[PDB]
């Protein structure tokens, strides 16, 4: 299992525009197009995003080449951020998996936000930063995503993904 398909199963696909957990406008593999409440704002993000006039709708190669994109700029923004490259530095390859999903789904300055998880990801105090991290909104809100990733942080294995 890689990265790739990790996302794929918690992001599903979708060529059709759609709305997010959150309400928000959405393409692809958990392409995030734009927090405003128009559909026009939406399908215009998009043609900026695609190179062309989609109307709200994409190819599967359209759907992987942004996939493709996210994927890079998540690990970029990792190792470009000053309380992340640490811990990515610190950990293991499964491991390191689970950051970048919780980084593509959150954003740098989101899971930036984790202090206290962060720091005992990064002593490899696994059963206390499981803990820790469940006490947080994005557990709350997508409790099964989350605990996917959360027990991959745990066991170090690709468990809770066969
Ligand atoms: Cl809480
Ligand atoms: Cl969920």
């Amino acid at each position: 299992m890689n990265i790739f398909e990790m996302l794929r199963i918690d992001e599903g696909l979708r060529l059709k525009i759609y709305k997010d957990t959150e309400g928000y406008y959405t393409i692809g593999i958990g392409h995030l197009l734009t927090k405003s409440p128009s559909l026009n704002a939406a399908k215009s993000e998009l043609d900026k995003a695609i190179g062309r006039n989609c109307n709200g709708v994409i190819t599967k190669d359209e759907a992987e080449k942004l996939f493709n994109q996210d994927v890079d700029a998540a690990v970029r923004g990792i190792l470009r951020n000053a309380k992340l490259k640490p811990v990515y530095d610190s950990l293991d390859a499964v491991r390191r998996c689970a950051l970048i999903n919780m980084v593509f789904q959150m954003g740098e300055t989101g899971v930036a936000g984790f202090t206290n998880s962060l720091r005992m990801l990064q002593q490899k105090r696994w059963d206390e930063a499981a803990i820790n991290l469940a006490k947080s909104r994005w557990y709350n809100q997508t409790p099964n995503r989350a605990k996917r990733v959360i027990t991959t942080f745990r066991t170090g294995t690709w468990d809770a993904y066969k």
